[PDB]
């Protein structure tokens, strides 16, 4: 009865729906710093986000998506393993029931408390459904969230949420600087992968920081308060909304930096 990330519709359900689910280039993985290899010739990221122009926040029943105006190059990555430009369309959350785990990607086995995914889609293809179906067609930046001092542009965010509780709830959320989500470093990783959510493409160039961003308990657990159903239906609290780690099979993870 529709993916989801419960015991009978989720991860381990998923490919008989979506068989690329074991397929070559699927996300997330470990990290593993210590066979990451540094390569020089990875340029700087480029992240231009000064003319975003946020539009609504919708609980998709899997998450909640700040979702963005991407008919011009408003906001846009560029740089480090990239080739053109790629417009910022939507960002989310995965997240857990418990500070030690959420994150879809892990760093040495380690998983944080949340991970946030910018999704990017590259303008040579037109519009984004035709970008989900090239190898290079999306780029998603990957942030890590631990709990410890609050982020002050995430508030924002958190308040928002009880607006949108339930599956197919919106609010209008506009005038939202994404710039204000991230690290003060710019290091990455980066892999070919794949959507961590159905349909599971294999589209996606990762670029996953080093940096985590420090988050305080009192948002996280806002996010723990969010529903996974729709109005009306038995209480379903969207918590640990993540997909676990998938074989890195024939893939090097690069380092930006030494
Ligand atoms: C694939 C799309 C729905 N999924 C996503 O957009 C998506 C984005 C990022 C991730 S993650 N967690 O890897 O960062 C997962 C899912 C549906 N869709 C198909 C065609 C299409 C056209 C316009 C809008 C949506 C469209
Ligand atoms: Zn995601």
């Amino acid at each position: 009865h529709h993916w989801g990330y419960g015991k009978h519709n989720g991860p381990e359900h998923w490919h008989k729906d979506f068989p690329i689910a074991k397929g070559e280039r699927q996300s997330p993985v470990d990290i593993d710093t210590h066979t990451a290899k540094y390569d020089p010739s990875l340029k700087p990221l480029s992240v231009s986000y000064d003319q975003a122009t946020s539009l609504r926040i919708l609980n998709n029943g899997h998450a909640f998506n700040v979702e963005f105006d991407d008919s011009q190059d408003k906001a846009v990555l560029k740089g480090g393993p990239l080739d053109g430009t790629y417009r910022l369309i939507q960002f989310h959350f995965h997240w857990g029931s418990l500070d030690g785990q959420g994150s879809e990607h892990t760093v040495d086995k380690k998983k944080y408390a949340a991970e946030l995914h910018l999704v990017h889609w590259n303008t040579k293809y037109g519009d984004f459904g035709k970008a989900v179906q090239q190898p290079d067609g999306l780029a998603v930046l990957g942030i890590f969230l631990k709990v410890g001092s609050a982020k002050p542009g995430l508030q924002k965010v958190v308040d928002v949420l009880d607006s949108i509780k339930t599956k197919g709830k919106s609010a209008d959320f506009t005038n939202f600087d994404p710039r204000g989500l991230l690290p003060e470093s710019l290091d990455y990783w980066t892999y070919p992968g794949s959507l961590t959510t159905p349909p599971l493409l294999e589209c996606v160039t990762w670029i996953v920081l080093k940096e985590p961003i420090s988050v305080s308990s009192e948002q996280v657990l806002k996010f723990r308060k969010l529903n996974f159903n729709g109005e009306g239906e038995p209480e379903e609290l969207m918590v640990d909304n993540w997909r676990p780690a998938q074989p890195l099979k024939n893939r090097q993870i690069k380092a930006s930096f030494k």
